[PDB]
């Protein structure tokens, strides 16, 4: 397809980040990773593409807003002010930092406020998956579309748990959810990227996807993904405002509606 | 280069078997699944793969004994009857049939029942993992060794809830499980391909793995992979009668240890 100009723009930067990325985990591969020394290994890959896609964005963009994982909000100025880049350079770090070869590149278009393109980039597989507003989602070029399955019997769903002690207090509420969902399911995938979750259901991989605990950054892009294959989303109590809360239900539509109420029973008046 | 003869043949046939499986990935994601045929498309994958797998090895061994996922275990004849074939054709079947790029290979030989070559090839991702009894393990020709990661702390482990009617009794106990680790570690991961986890803990990507309900072809291989890396694997009660009990712990040395500690207070009451 002939994408817009910007989604093209953010394309490139994600191509560029990912190839950044790859290089750095090959020698990672090849050497010991100190854990003292792995996080700010880690800190310096997801800066160092950072820089790569803010770089590439600004030459295109100068006058646009520019909230990144690693550097904050940035404000924008005329027009330009009413775009916002939200990016993770790398969602999937505890995977990337021991070699799991399962993270990607996030970029998000917001205008507006509205999401108005996305990118998130595979580099290990060399996946791309975008989507523009109006304009559908693609996996290198081609169209996609959410899977047909009519519920929850034999569905592939995936979720992630927050693994940060300020979380701790909600595992009971998780293991519940988890819980209620084992019997009709095919499967539950804990693979490690929300960002990947939401590109795959928007693919047709998932079924449905929940997760709580995430950041605006890897959850943005993604939902664009699922919306323009003709998904939904919604945060755990059914409103738009996952992006704020950080609690995200993402699916075909009977899924999921069927994830959604499903859920229900469990959520702690903290997600609610 | 480096390799047996044996281990060679082995690892041909399974990039054969890769190469089938991956164009069937190919195509069934792009038509649709009905799902009533999808046990039969995953069938008819499965059985070619394994006449791939089965015709190559049989070309080099007429006279040893195969037993195959698809196929059942037919015996060998003069000497080459002390050599057992052990293949899943294709390890990931969830995934495969609905388009989650995370799948593999899986060809062990064993000899006099024990463990003697292994390949645990992933088609998409171009990763072989190969070794040879008291040889070491290799990704595409690189030596392997398992992390140094001297505890749970900041550990990432693998596993995989069994999803058929005969498990469900066992949830809570996992569910359990589950929770004793969530504090430490630094994440779970349920990819859903046992084989690849335990790759993954032999290449140090994994510090520690446990699952069960799992057959001798999902595990064979793995096992060897994790044991030339340097790392431990054993049953749930620390035997090493975990291919036939379809229960495993698989780790680098600590971490080895500390799982099957943490999972000992959560075994149902057939493993004392």
């Amino acid at each position: 397809g002939s994408m817009q100009p910007m989604l093209n723009i953010a394309l490139r930067a994600a191509r560029s980040a990912g190839e950044l990325i790859f290089r750095s985990i090959e020698r990672l591969d090849v050497i010991s990773v100190n854990e003292k020394d792995a996080k700010d290994y880690v800190t310096e890959v997801d800066r160092a593409a950072e820089q790569t896609i803010v770089a590439a964005l600004r030459k295109a963009y100068p006058t646009h807003a520019i909230m990144g994982e690693e550097g904050g909000l940035i404000e924008g100025s005329g027009e330009g002010a009413d775009y916002l880049w939200v990016i993770d350079p790398l969602d999937g770090t505890t995977n990337f930092i021991h070699g799991v070869p399962h993270f990607a590149v996030s970029i998000a278009c917001k205008y507006k406020g509205r999401l108005e393109h996305a990118v998130v980039l595979d580099p290990v597989r060399q996946e791309e998956f975008t989507a523009s507003r109006g304009r559908g989602a693609a996996l290198n070029g081609r169209r996609l579309r959410v899977s047909g399955r009519k519920s929850l019997e034999g569905a592939l769903l995936g979720t992630g748990f927050p693994f940060r002690d300020n979380q701790i207090d909600n595992l009971d509420n998780y293991l519940n959810m988890f819980r209620s969902l084992v019997g009709q399911t095919a499967g539950i995938r804990r693979a490690g990227a929300a960002s990947l979750d939401l590109a795959y259901v928007a693919a047709g991989r998932y079924d449905a996807f929940w997760e709580f605990g995430l950041s605006e950054w890897d959850m943005a892009a993604g939902a664009l993904l699922v919306q323009e294959a003709g998904g939904l989303v919604s945060d755990f109590t059914g409103s738009h405002e996952f992006l704020e809360k950080g609690h995200i239900v993402a699916g075909n539509t009977k899924c999921f509606k069927a994830l959604l109420t499903t859920i229900q029973p469990h959520l702690p008046p903290s997600l609610k």
